[PDB]
């Protein structure tokens, strides 16, 4: 059982790294959109 | 103890699925905003 | 081994809370950008 628990923990950790990588990508795209809205607002005002 | 560990792992996995679902929703809304900034920019230029 | 598993689970849970906090922050900034695109569109139309 301890063994199956150990391999399950590795699969949860693997998934956590995939999630972390997805968040990093989202954060950068989100920062690009914030910059984009800023230039558009500055141009129309 | 192995038992409590097993039920704890299920709660961590449950939480991981909730996180995954939240990211999927964020990704789609983020893609809608990127499209939105694109139409606004195209219209003002 | 059960012991190392227990401390590993706590580290996975710690990481899950950091992820949850990051998502909450992303969600609020994403809602600010949606509001921003709305005001810009309303102004140019
Ligand atoms: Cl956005
Ligand atoms: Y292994
Ligand atoms: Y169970
Ligand atoms: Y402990
Ligand atoms: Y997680």
């Amino acid at each position: 059982r301890m063994k199956q628990i150990e391999d399950k923990i590795e699969e949860i950790e693997s998934k956590q790294k995939k999630i972390e990588n997805e968040i990093a990508r989202i954060k950068k795209l989100l920062q690009l959109t914030v910059w984009g809205i800023k230039q558009l607002q500055a141009r129309i005002l």
